[PDB]
């Protein structure tokens, strides 16, 4: 159980790989392309300075189409009705991932800028290692 | 909107590919290997006759470890506190996928045997096609 009480910053489990970050001006069509090509279920939305300001889910794309393309992420978000740091412990993140039913948490730095991602897949692979 | 009102059985969107089905006697460790190697977030549990009887989620693995390995899926399930047919319309499945927050629905035949899977990824790719 001890291995769950270690800050993720002490592990090699965070990736900077395929975060597919978007801006509020990104066309939704581009977001869907990133979700499919990236094989990811959400994209972090950042501002010009790299601060994480929101997240757009594959679920939102479905909702968008059911709810009435070229429109911006910012626009799509208005029609709609998370995060960790390297100091967070794996046990906490595991609990929050399950409660939120998300497949990735975005890792932010001290001032809230996006710096990486921790995926449910990598958590499983880490469990499998031992 | 019309394209959402078509039974998925009329489409080419269901796959029989990577369903990673397990039985109640499958070791949980084998299930985690299937989740990671398969890049899937759940596995269908079937009986000896191919009937779908349950589903084990990657979330359950995390829960299992947080909640106190070689144990069977059946056993793991006891510690824990979905499906469609080819006649279901895409609009209905889209709604249920979002409400359930799952990344795949298992497709069953007339008598409830597992016959395929419809993934959130393939739904997105289908939207992108048009």
């Amino acid at each position: 159980t001890h291995f769950l009480k270690i800050p993720i910053g002490d592990l090699n489990i965070i990736t900077q790989d395929n975060m597919k970050s978007c801006q509020m001006t990104t066309p939704v069509i581009d977001v869907i392309q990133m979700l499919t090509q990236g094989r990811v279920s959400s994209v972090p939305i950042i501002d010009e300075n790299g601060y994480l300001i929101n997240v757009y889910e594959a679920y939102d794309v479905l909702g968008l189409i059911k709810g009435g393309l070229s429109l911006s992420v910012g626009e799509a978000l208005m029609r709609r009705s998370y995060t960790c740091t390297k100091n967070d412990k794996l046990s906490t993140i595991m609990d929050n991932i399950r409660k939120a039913r998300v497949h990735r948490f975005f890792v932010v730095d001290d001032v809230g800028r996006l710096v990486g991602v921790l995926t449910l897949s990598d958590i499983l692979k880490y469990i499998l290692l031992g």
